[PDB]
C-alpha cells in the first residue's frame, strides 16, 4: 500500500470521528482567555482541532507526523493547565488521546512505509 498521499484523507476522516466524539467538545476551538485569563501565562503555544483541520485543508502539513505533533500539543496543553489529574476536561483529554493514538498508528506506519518504498 505505497500511496505517499493517502495520509491526508485518512487524517480528514479521523478528524471527522474526533469531532463526533463528545469528548472533543472543549478542544474544538482556541481556548477563550476571557474565561481563562491566565492561560497564555502557562501555555506558550495554544492548539485546537479546528486549527489542525484548517492547517490540513490549507495544504500546510507536509506529513502526518507534523499533524500528530500538533494534536499531541492539544493534549499536553490540557495536562499543563489541569489543577488535578481527576478533573473533567483532563479526563476527557485522556480518553480522546487514547482514541487518537489507536487510529493514527496505521496512518503513520503506512506513510513511512510508502516513503521507504519510494526511496528504495
Ligand atoms: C478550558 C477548556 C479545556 N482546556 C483544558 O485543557 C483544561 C484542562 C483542565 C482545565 O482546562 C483548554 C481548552 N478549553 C477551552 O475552553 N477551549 C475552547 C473550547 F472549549 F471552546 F474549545
Amino acid at each position: 500500500s505505497y500511496d505517499i498521499q493517502a495520509w491526508k484523507k485518512q487524517c480528514e476522516e479521523l478528524l471527522n470521528l474526533i469531532f463526533q466524539c463528545e469528548d472533543s467538545e472543549p478542544f474544538r476551538q482556541p481556548v477563550d482567555l476571557l474565561e481563562y485569563p491566565d492561560y497564555r501565562d502557562i501555555i506558550d503555544t495554544p492548539m485546537d482541532f479546528a486549527t489542525v483541520r484548517e492547517t490540513l485543508e490549507a495544504g500546510n502539513y507536509e506529513s502526518p507526523m507534523e499533524l500528530c505533533k500538533d494534536v499531541r500539543l492539544i493534549f499536553s496543553n490540557s495536562k499543563a493547565y489541569t489543577p488535578s489529574k481527576r478533573s473533567r476536561i483532563y479526563s476527557m483529554s485522556l480518553r480522546l488521546s487514547a482514541f487518537f493514538e489507536e487510529h493514527i498508528s496505521s496512518v503513520l506506519s503506512d506513510y513511512k512505509s510508502a516513503l521507504r518504498f519510494h526511496k528504495r
